[PDB]
């Protein structure tokens, strides 16, 4: 049994809202200096990558600015995906925003942290996620959250994005 | 003296962001549910109203749709003899509406509690939410904003000055001792 | 169909935890001065009163100190209960902690605020509740919360306390 | 110079309060569910351990029950050649346990991230939570504490000094510029 949490229209609005929050918290409207960091979005495959693309694309059209974005494959860091793609310049002294679709256990994000340190040494790392569905197993939290969804362990939350799934949305299932 | 908390750039982006949040939480981007309450913004005079107008218009720039908005004077409800600004309720009233009260700064919460009194003299909303630009802490009542531009730790000896372009000529926030 | 959210033992622990939080936030371990307020707990009948009693009683045994407690009848302020009982000294310049069992709409708390101002003029008002079950209709929030419980509108949350119900606990129903 | 953030009185009460919170969130007051993980506290040396010991013992003073507790040295995992304190894992290990990492102050989060690395070299917990006395903001990693004594806005030029009686002779917290 299915039930929809977020419509296509909700997903798109939520993403633009998140882009605004990123612009605010990372000072992208401000001039630049030691406390305006270079920002890079890295998605966790598969849907995390697409979200990072949608965010980088919203940011650009809202602020005119091109933030680096890419993908961080965590296959080798886990306890047919996109391979790792790091923008030109790398991530040394950058503010990396890790992007994922759903924050559940937090284990995927911990894996991303590990994979990141093989890439280089960011000044800071933040986390943006479309859904936070509780049940953390690690002391992790998202800086930017589309929707907080209370769930039971027997429920599954599924994020659908156009590119992979044909339509945007989020559904809960049992 | 004084330091800039928010630049003009920071103000417009934050107002845009709150408009986005209002759309989400009250469901303007979707076709309107069976018993969804209409949304009405009521500013607290004078800068609350300036903010409400900007939000209404960002909401329409961003999502094309038109929310009722207006002004709720609270002069007589706070703390001379008379109301210093006009109360303006959009057509259709606020009965069974979702009213969002809008102010520049959330401090003690006493202004919002006044506005709850004033609203009750206008009508009977289904629900009341609160949007502010700055929440500066130091609540004296169990009130909080639904929407907040910036949360700003302050000392009781600091002051927060919000400027909005249509009322003040520039956008900005500064804090002074 | 029923299901239990909090056992008797959970309820009692949660109450003592709340008493500790009150001691901390209201400076009852500190000497006294213009920023150590006199504290008074007022319960909203029926179960809110009993909770205020249980809290005042936990505070006393934890810190040795006797905080004023009473009841605030909101019958005349609503949109066979306990009548209003205000401790000696009243509430002028006090820190009043309103106590209720469940925070739902917030309308009961708004009614309490109104009833309070007929009693006198506190320096500040806080709110302590055993359960917050979402679905606010007013911009109100509890300073102290036992359990946050996500609910649907069709669910009912019931707080049971020994004195009224025979055993402590909280149950969700449909 | 320096001002008192927390008196000795404030420290003991706050530690007691966190012990209460740990009991709730991990379910020590109830008869233990079918697949409830056992709870183990691991302090980060040296004051983290002092705090963990106090929590373990408040938890037993308050609820009579005994949680595993110990020390996780992170010397080699942060940032010389060697470990400056001892790692001490209680009998039964941490495999499929609920480990609560305990430290005095949560700042950047880099110490906690080190401790996650160190924990992984000890075993495979089912879950890891974090308790700290003071969270002073300025996170550089997406980490947060499950349990916090006090949230303290700070500037990067301020320092927070936690003193706990068994390690330092008095209980207290001060902040200095």
């Amino acid at each position: 049994e299915s039930r929809e949490l977020m419509s296509a229209a909700n997903v798109g609005r939520t993403i633009s809202r998140i882009a605004h929050q990123i612009i605010e918290k990372t000072a992208l409207d401000d001039p630049v200096g030691p406390d305006a960091p270079r920002v890079v979005l890295l998605g966790i495959p598969t849907r995390g990558v697409t979200l990072a693309n949608r965010l980088a694309g919203n940011i650009t059209e809202y602020s005119g600015i091109h933030v680096g974005h890419g993908a961080l494959d965590i296959t080798l860091y886990r306890d047919p995906l996109a391979s790792t793609s790091i923008p030109a310049g790398g991530i040394d002294d950058a503010l990396v925003i890790l992007v994922d679709d759903v924050l559940y256990s937090g284990r995927s994000v911990r894996s991303a942290l590990d994979a990141l340190r093989d890439v280089g040494r960011p000044r800071a790392v933040q986390l943006a996620v479309l859904v936070d569905r509780g049940h953390r197993e690690l002391p992790l939290r998202a800086d930017y959250v589309g929707k907080n969804v209370p769930t039971s362990r027997s429920e599954s939350v599924h994020v659908r994005l156009r590119e992979h799934d044909g339509r945007d949305g989020v559904v809960i299932s049992r």
